[PDB]
């Protein structure tokens, strides 16, 4: 995987490309973004910062984990990972 800092997925905030750092994980829904029974300005609302705080309010199955695989874009820099503490 990549290691690309918030400088990059702040790029991805938009329906095109919307991502969701989550457990220092970040995750490319932009495909699955409709096939999301969520939303669509919902998913991206948070499409910068830190969705799993969202992510995880709503409670996701614990059989989400497997959901979204080859979606997945892999983990933005360590070093920033740390930063949004
Ligand atoms: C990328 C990973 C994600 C996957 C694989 C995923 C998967 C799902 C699935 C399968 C549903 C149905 C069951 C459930 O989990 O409640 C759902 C619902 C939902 N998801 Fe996600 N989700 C993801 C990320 C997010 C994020 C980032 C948000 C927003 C912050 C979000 C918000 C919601 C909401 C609001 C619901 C509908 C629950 C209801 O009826 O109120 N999801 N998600």
């Amino acid at each position: 995987v990549k290691y690309y800092t918030l400088e990059e997925i702040q790029k991805h905030k938009d329906s095109k490309s919307t991502w969701v750092i989550l457990h220092h994980k970040v995750y490319d829904l932009t495909k699955f973004l409709e096939e999301h029974p969520g939303g669509e300005e919902v998913l991206r609302e948070q499409a910068g910062g830190d969705a799993t705080e969202n992510f995880e309010d709503v409670g996701h199955s614990t059989d989400v984990r497997e959901l979204s695989k080859t979606y997945i874009i892999g983990e933005l820099h360590p070093d920033d990972r740390s930063k949004i503490a």
